[PDB]
């Protein structure tokens, strides 16, 4: 079963490489779709892929983020039950 979901991070989570970190671990579990830095200084983004291997993400985007990084809170929503990948890469919003 494939999801698609939404995350934001709140934190020390810019000017600590997250979306590189971001977009290595999610290439890494097999998933794409996209980070990008917010306005409110968060990062954000959709997470699609196989529900285990985005639950593997979440762990990381809640636990563990960049080396740098202090991660005050993940919020994650909008999940969602789709029938194909709607990305084909794991993208850096510039």
């Amino acid at each position: 079963t494939l999801i698609s979901v939404d995350y934001e991070i709140f934190g020390k989570v810019q000017g600590v490489f997250f979306r590189k970190h971001t977009q290595a671990e999610g290439k890494k579990l097999g998933l794409v779709g996209w980070v990008q830095n917010t306005d409110r200084g968060t990062v954000q983004g959709q997470l699609q892929g196989p529900i285990s291997k985005v639950r593997h993400m979440q762990e990381w985007l809640e636990t563990r983020g960049s080396p740098k990084s202090h991660i005050d809170k993940a919020n994650f929503n909008n999940e969602k039950v789709i029938l194909k990948l709607d990305y084909s890469d794991f993208q850096i919003v510039k």
